[PDB]
């Protein structure tokens, strides 16, 4: 399993998904959506969540991300408790995909550095964009940005403050460098 791993990080609404879609569609990347892997992990730790945050994190007998987000994004203390529970398992799961996968692998994660995933990467792209731009694009951003102050530019910075065609040109220039 010969492969190259490129991390794609950046704050919410900056353009990670969009960059990753381009890498997938034009360059053949296998995209590891670290958010989705989080969702799968949540289901695996239902009992511990209930132990941490009460039955309300649930809808019926069921983990509900809207209710959980309501809790964890009101407090750094709460968010840390969740991160301590799910990050180790998500890391293990990322590593496992990397090991089983050949070719170009893209690790899409806002929290690339916080989770130590950047150390799995051969190169890192950080997507950046102005606050005003982020707020026009994503409605959770006002609330979640407050918990992303440690997501600072690393590796190759790709500014996404104009058009999609312009973003496509920049992604192509980066791939010319590293691929
Ligand atoms: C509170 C949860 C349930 C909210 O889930 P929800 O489906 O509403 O959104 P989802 O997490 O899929 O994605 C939007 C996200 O908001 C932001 N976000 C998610 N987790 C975090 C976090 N721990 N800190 C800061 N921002 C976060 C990110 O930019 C991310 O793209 C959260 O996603 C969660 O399951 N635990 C956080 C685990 C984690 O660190 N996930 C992100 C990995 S990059
Ligand atoms: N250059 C752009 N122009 C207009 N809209 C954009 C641009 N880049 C991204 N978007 C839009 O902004 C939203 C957030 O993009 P996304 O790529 O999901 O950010 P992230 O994945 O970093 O959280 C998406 O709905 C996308 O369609």
């Amino acid at each position: 399993h010969h492969h190259m791993v490129i991390g794609v990080t950046g704050k919410i609404g900056t353009g990670k998904s969009t960059v990753c879609e381009i890498l997938k569609n034009k360059y053949g990347a296998h995209v590891v959506n670290v958010d989705r892997i989080g969702h799968e992990v949540l289901e695996e730790v239902k009992e511990k969540l209930v132990e941490l945050f009460g039955g309300s994190v649930l809808e019926d007998g069921k983990v509900n991300r809207k209710k959980l987000a309501g809790i964890v994004f009101e407090s750094r203390e709460n968010l840390k408790k969740l991160e301590l529970l799910v990050h180790p398992l998500m890391k293990k799961r990322v590593q496992e995909i990397i090991n089983k996968t050949s070719g170009l692998i893209v690790i899409e994660a806002a929290l690339l550095k916080r989770m130590g995933l950047d150390q799995l990467c051969d190169h890192v792209i950080t997507v950046v964009a102005s606050r005003e731009t982020i707020l026009k694009r994503n409605r959770e951003a006002d609330r979640r940005l407050k918990f992303q102050e440690d997501i600072v530019p690393q590796g190759i910075v790709v500014a996404n403050n104009s058009t999609l065609e312009d973003l496509e040109k920049k992604v192509e220039e980066v791939m010319k460098l590293v691929w």
